[PDB]
RNA sequence: GCUAAACCUAGCCCCAAACCCACUCCACCUUACUACCAGACAACCUUAGCCAAACCAUUUACCCAAAUAAAGUAUAGGCGAUA
RNA sequence: ACCCCUAUACCUUCUGCAUAAUGAAUUAACUAGAAAUAACUUUGCAAGGAGAGCCAAAGCUAAGACCCCCGAAACCAGACGAGCUACCUAAGAACAGCUAAAAGAGCACACCCGUCUAUGUAGCAAAAUAGUGGGAAGAUUUAUAGGUAGAGGCGACAAACCUACCGAGCCUGGUGAUAGCUGGUUGUCCAAGAUAGAAUCUUAGUUCAACUUUAAAUUUGCCCACAGAACCCUCUAAAUCCCCUUGUAAAUUUAACUGUUAGUCCAAAGAGGAACAGCUCUUUGGACACUAGGAAAAAACCUUGUAGAGAGAGUAAAAAAUUUAACACCCAUAGUAGGCCUAAAAGCAGCCACCAAUUAAGAAAGCGUUCAAGCUCAACACCCACUACCUAAAAAAUCCCAAACAUAUAACUGAACUCCUCACACCCAAUUGGACCAAUCUAUCACCCUAUAGAAGAACUAAUGUUAGUAUAAGUAACAUGAAAACAUUCU
RNA sequence: GCCUGUUUACCAAAAACAUCACCUCUAGCAUCACCAGUAUUAGAGGCACCGCCUGCCCAGUGACACAUGUUUAACGGCCGCGGUACCCUAACCGUGCAAAGGUAGCAUAAUCACUUGUUCCUUAAAUAGGGACCUGUAUGAAUGGCUCCACGAGGGUUCAGCUGUCUCUUACUUUUAACCAGUGAAAUUGACCUGCCCGUGAAGAGGCGGGCAUAACACAGCAAGACGAGAAGACCCUAUGGAGCU
RNA sequence: ACCUCGGAGCAGAACCCAACCUCCGAGCAGUACAUGCUAAGACUUCACCAGUCAAAGCGAACCUCAAUUGAUCCAAUAACUUGACCAACGGAACAAGUUACCCUAGGGAUAACAGCGCAAUCCUAUUCUAGAGUCCAUAUCAACAAUAGGGUUUACGACCUCGAUGUUGGAUCAGGACAUCCCGAUGGUGCAGCCGCUAUUAAAGGUUCGUUUGUUCAACGAUUAAAGUCCUACGUGAUCUGAGUUCAGACCGGAGUAAUCCAGGUCGGUUUCUAUCUACUUUCAAAUUCCUCCCUGUACGAAAGGACAAGAGAAAUAAGGCCUACUUCACAAAGCGCCUUCCCCCGUAAAUGAUAUCAUCUCAACUUAGUAUUAUACCCACACCCACCCAAGAACAGGGUU
């Protein structure tokens, strides 16, 4: 039983149409997004910060949940969503809300939309627990982005130079990508042991 | 000592000289070796290529009037291999 | 006879083969250097030679001597093929039984095909057998004859089939096609014999240079001493060129050719790489592809070269030495719980200061304390071994690896080197020069097998070479005949 | 893949080829084919029954018209950047290019890679299988797109049944096999009087160096080695060597 | 990426010298028009072709630069002269792509698997004490560095092998090394006990069954004292499989006008050998491990929790045998059935005592734990042999025939 790495290139040839700091870079600003996106949302508490997720489609167009009212600090067990006297916007609001991942339970009476969240030793942990492997997933969705854009540059580039040369670009690439996996698998164990502790 | 080994002579080759052959009886172009019946149609045509030019694309002696010489000369030829 | 000491089969390709790189079971027979211009030698004649033609400022004529074999995929021309198979034409034949819904329907025979498994692999069979399968009244299968043929035919397109091997059939002919590629290239002996590169549709080849070989003319060839061979920045080396003597004996030029020109290791100066490689590329030198001795067997490391017999001798190189860590005994009272800073920080949290009491102890060098307290060390008193040659070692896979020996006088052993008696041409790849030579025929001799000359189908330990004989595998794999009997018959 | 059927005789029977259905193009015609036929016909093709459909483009090529044209069920093609409110998307706007900028449908597929995409069912354990989502940045409509009746020696998953496939093999018969009698091959073979360990060596030794072992010889098994035998590697490279095809 | 020419370094002081070695440049330009004609002697890019200097002489006034470039034939012209990025630059007058349908002659001169050399990469062991560990370098870890060892991995070289060294996993059989996963015995601990961490010694024995992927790797379930690393041509295909991976058919996405192709996916796709030589074919035997009860609910703590040692009993695997029960079966052979299975191992822990009158376990002389063995069980009768039988057996051999 014994592991096995590879190496690492760098020189100037490669600068010359592609940078192999700009993926390290888009790389660490997902990790960084990732970061914010555990440390901001849902933790143990519910915390009215949490509410900036995605709002469902109003008037052609997904908007926030923050930016179009207010949201205030009254009781730990009770989030009052005061808005503006606007019918379709407090139905859009319910329906964004419902189906989140961590089980809300909002009462719409009106305007004034409370949602009390008391505190559950199993349920509300394994929730979250499902929340942060979706939250794993869209990250890995983003960087399988970032790595199909960087495939196509390294295509559009790479009729005028040798094969080599784009074969070890390639599993460069491949191997940051790896690593990056890597981390995020090891940041959603560590979030889910902390869940689960 | 067994298997074995050995033989000369059938014939053949290259020339000279000289021009050379073919129905005993019957059968033999239809399914040849078949004795015996009505659409008769009928042949005449520049060789090519391998190969050499160190590839290959024009090109590359072979052609049927005795010898020797002129002479591998005049000539031809991606004026080149070569003819 | 064996036992004892020595010994890594041959050829080919290679820098290098015992290599576990190729070829070969053996025997007999057969099977591979054909020629010109120009040069050399020997005659003849001679400013002329030659049996017309042609050459000629010593030439002309004649003779001798000299340039291999087998092997492709391919191309073209003309014949031969549809009795297998692809398709078509003519006139035929076959399809039990059941359910039949009516049917390019269902189960299922005969028949056609061949999904899967197992046996077989020089087998029964150059495509089978046994089981298991699809179709089986149709776009079915099949008996006979004919037709479409290769720059093509045919094709429900598999680039499928066209007489067992079709990306283009087979036979004959051009054809002894060509191949810078592989393999082979047959008697004896002797001598000389290792290459800076350049060009190239060229790096698997060739030409010219370089080396080597033969035959000639001529005189200088090598080693070298004073002198000498710009510079500039920082250094600037081992060295190199030219070169009178001197030891030497070779060098230059002319004529005619082949062959080497796909190389390795070591020491040194370097470049690339990892200041890696039995790694790649230059330069200087050496060795090897040439004999022998040594370092265990060993190419390149050391000694040594010119060839034989000897049951003589002196020698060259030639055997690896190291074994390692001890350490001191004793005595610690005080201004003072030095000041600042600190809740506290007392010799020892952080700074300034580091004075001073007793014959001796630093305003504290290591710990230790929350702060203190206790442990030492530096200092007397006390006797006083040395109080220190610094440090400098490790493990992989079948089984350690000659046996051993610390103590009778430095010498001995050890080659193809050298000497000794004798005779001496008699140990390199490709290549070149030379002296001989068996069989065969011819001219003349010879007459129990030879001689002088001319000639050539003129020599086989080797090409998965051809034919024939016989071995090894091997008396091995494999192959047979149902039983009794009166050999009439009977039984399974 | 609609079905029956057809094919690589001798390693591939299939999802491949054909097939009824649909569509495009060509042709106004007599004696040897097509055809002793005439535009509800004949030939050259694509696709593949049926059901719902088959979106846009003649810039380029080709074809047809020679009136700058017509033709895509002809060859083919169906966009780019930025501002976009607390989150991936964005209705919207500015802007360039074009012939048009991928329409309906379906969808991690037999569909480059990321890919074990995310999620539910199934198993104790599911990179296998089935149902849902679409960044499919290389899906998509006669290069036909999507459901579906029947069928398939086509490719995957699975409940129940018990079968030596296995846990773990055992017994019996025949063939085979050993001996006896008869006949009697083939590949292979440099010569061999043909051992083990370590080391060396053209780098993996029965033949070399140091040790060990060692009377001769039949017969039956096994396959660790002889870099084992058949086929001058079929993979890689070279040849101013061939051939097929576009 | 490059193909021709020039300058500098490698190449330091006559000449020369390579590299897919390190840096610069060139395919021109500018001024006279004697930039006229002839002619000794020389240099020469290692050949040749080309290229360079030039005394004197006839005439006539009184050349810069470094490369700055192109042979023959042929074409234009009355002539003198002229004509290519013939840049593949010593230059064919004019010719691309693909072949997995492929063929031939060769190469280990040259790759892929293996072996071999090296150790950049990897692994491990020691040295210094920064820094963690509350203080505390060394219970444990270890930053920058240093000294060595190994040849699991990724690469490098192309040294045997292309007149063929069969390639990945899996099955059977395993051999070996210890750098030890467990069973044994010790030192230390930030060791109160149970679990633990680290170090030394120890290779006699053992190291599971299942789901997915073809997998070796990898994820998961249930276990166990443990589910160890590595080598053996990444062990072993003349013992077996071909699941993928190395052809010919075909589909999808893409590239290409097309043939055709993809270190893209998928369905299907022939595994031939009668053993000649070496080696071997019962070594006759001295097994391990878990679990239950007692101790004990004790030692230990504050409680939770919780041991060693001694003793007793049951098992599992492995080896060697057997047919009385059961079972396949039946005057036999077998397991699913039954019986038996016995010695250590050395790292340290302690007395006396010098070198060094204390002390000190001793590569000082010496004394204990300390050596199981100089182990015992099998088997060891030289010839009656036609023939018959056999629990003996391929033949042979062996036992009985009273
Ligand atoms: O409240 P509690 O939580 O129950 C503590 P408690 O019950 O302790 P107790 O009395 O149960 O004792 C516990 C054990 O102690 C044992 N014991 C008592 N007396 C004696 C013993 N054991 C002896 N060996 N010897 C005695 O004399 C009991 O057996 C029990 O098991 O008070
Ligand atoms: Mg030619
Ligand atoms: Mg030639
Ligand atoms: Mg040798
Ligand atoms: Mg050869
Ligand atoms: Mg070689
Ligand atoms: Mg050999
Ligand atoms: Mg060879
Ligand atoms: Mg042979
Ligand atoms: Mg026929
Ligand atoms: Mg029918
Ligand atoms: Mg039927
Ligand atoms: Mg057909
Ligand atoms: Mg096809
Ligand atoms: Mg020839
Ligand atoms: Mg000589
Ligand atoms: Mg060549
Ligand atoms: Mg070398
Ligand atoms: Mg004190
Ligand atoms: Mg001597
Ligand atoms: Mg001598
Ligand atoms: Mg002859
Ligand atoms: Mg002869
Ligand atoms: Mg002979
Ligand atoms: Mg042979
Ligand atoms: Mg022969
Ligand atoms: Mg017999
Ligand atoms: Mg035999
Ligand atoms: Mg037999
Ligand atoms: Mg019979
Ligand atoms: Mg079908
Ligand atoms: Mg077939
Ligand atoms: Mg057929
Ligand atoms: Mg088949
Ligand atoms: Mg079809
Ligand atoms: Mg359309
Ligand atoms: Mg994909
Ligand atoms: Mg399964
Ligand atoms: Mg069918
Ligand atoms: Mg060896
Ligand atoms: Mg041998
Ligand atoms: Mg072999
Ligand atoms: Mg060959
Ligand atoms: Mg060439
Ligand atoms: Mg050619
Ligand atoms: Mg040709
Ligand atoms: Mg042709
Ligand atoms: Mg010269
Ligand atoms: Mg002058
Ligand atoms: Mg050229
Ligand atoms: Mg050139
Ligand atoms: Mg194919
Ligand atoms: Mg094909
Ligand atoms: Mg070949
Ligand atoms: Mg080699
Ligand atoms: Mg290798
Ligand atoms: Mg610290
Ligand atoms: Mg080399
Ligand atoms: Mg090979
Ligand atoms: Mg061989
Ligand atoms: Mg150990
Ligand atoms: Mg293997
Ligand atoms: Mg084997
Ligand atoms: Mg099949
Ligand atoms: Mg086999
Ligand atoms: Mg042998
Ligand atoms: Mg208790």
């Amino acid at each position: 039983g014994q592991s096995q790495t590879r190496v690492n290139i760098n020189a100037a040839l490669v600068e010359d149409i592609i940078n192999l700091e700009e993926v390290n870079e888009e790389m660490k600003s997902v990790i960084e997004a990732l970061k914010d996106n555990f440390n901001k949302t849902l933790n143990i508490r519910t915390s009215p910060g949490s509410l900036d997720k995605i709002a469902v489609v109003t008037a052609d167009g997904k908007l926030a949940l923050n930016q179009i009212s207010q949201i205030s600090m009254k009781s730990p067990q009770l989030i009052l969503v005061n808005m503006a006297s606007f019918p379709e916007c407090t139905a859009a609001a319910i329906k964004a809300i419902r189906e989140s991942g961590m089980n809300l339970n909002p009462e719409v009476e009106g305007t004034l939309i409370r949602v009390p969240i008391p505190q559950v030793t199993r349920e509300h942990r394994e929730m979250l627990v499902k929340l942060a492997k979706q939250n794993t997933n869209k990250a890995k969705d983003s960087l399988r982005k970032v790595r199909t854009n960087s495939m196509n540059k390294l295509k559009k580039s790479k009729d005028t130079v040798s094969e080599d040369t784009i074969r070890l670009i390639e599993k460069q690439i491949s191997q940051m990508a790896d690593d990056t996996v890597a981390e995020l698998d090891r940041h959603l164990a560590v979030k889910t042991k902390e869940l689960l502790g």
